[PDB]
């Protein structure tokens, strides 16, 4: 149950601080970027289970499930995808990541939209935007269950997983929103968001409604 803290890419770290500090109108992008990288997951367990099937006995079923937490004020993005091994988090999340980051800021300083994030493999820092904390729950098949934490302030820390609930496969992000940004919390506004930008995607979406 050790926490291991690390420290972003100077890259990186760079990067994050220009999407918190800089005002951006249409942050609602972050749910097409964090969508778009669970169906990506998806995608990998797939052709890994086209190889070989015994990959998906974790989980046979594969989706991507919206969870919004009003009293807790977060919004989790539940995917049944390959996940993530504990070198992969600093490895995925970071080095290939260090090519797109500074890419993607020569093309902001070239005038890009902050939009153009996900073009750049960087799309989950987007996040960031609504969130003021970042919970990533992973579980790659061949490696443990690990929780990926950082408030964008140039550390994240990487926690072995073994008192959170078990995921079996996949990536769980808990993105613990900024009060003035509850409106990515209600019901309507996310499946308004979903179907604006992630209409088109193979993967069932699903959202948890609370009555
Ligand atoms: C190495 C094999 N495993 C995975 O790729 C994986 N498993 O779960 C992934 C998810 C990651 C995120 C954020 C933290 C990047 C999500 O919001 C949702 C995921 O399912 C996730 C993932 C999916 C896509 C990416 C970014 N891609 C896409 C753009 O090019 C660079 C790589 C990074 C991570």
């Amino acid at each position: 149950m050790s926490t291991e803290t690390f420290g972003f890419q100077a890259e990186i770290s760079q990067l994050l601080d220009l999407i918190i500090n800089t005002f951006y109108s249409n942050k609602e992008i972050f749910l097409r970027e964090l969508i778009s990288n669970s169906s990506d997951a998806l995608d990998k367990i797939r052709y890994a289970a086209l190889t070989d099937p015994s990959q998906l006995d974790s989980e046979k079923d594969l989706y991507i499930r919206i969870i919004p937490n009003k009293e807790e004020g977060t919004l989790t993005i539940r995917d049944t995808g390959i996940g993530m091994t504990k070198a992969d988090l600093v490895n995925n999340l970071g080095t290939i990541a260090k090519s797109g980051t500074k890419a993607f800021m020569e093309a902001l300083s070239s005038g890009a939209d902050i939009s153009m994030i996900g073009q750049f493999g960087v799309g989950f820092y987007s996040s960031y935007l609504v969130a003021e904390k970042v919970q990533v729950t992973t579980k790659h098949n061949d490696d443990e269950q690990y929780i990926w934490e950082s408030a964008a302030g140039g550390t994240f820390t990487i926690t072995e997983d073994t008192e959170g609930p078990r995921l079996g496969r996949g990536t769980s992000m808990k993105l613990f929103i900024k009060e003035d940004l509850k409106e990515y919390l209600e019901e309507k506004r996310i499946r308004e968001i979903v179907k604006k930008h992630s209409e088109f995607i193979s993967y069932p979406i699903q959202l948890v409604v609370t009555k």
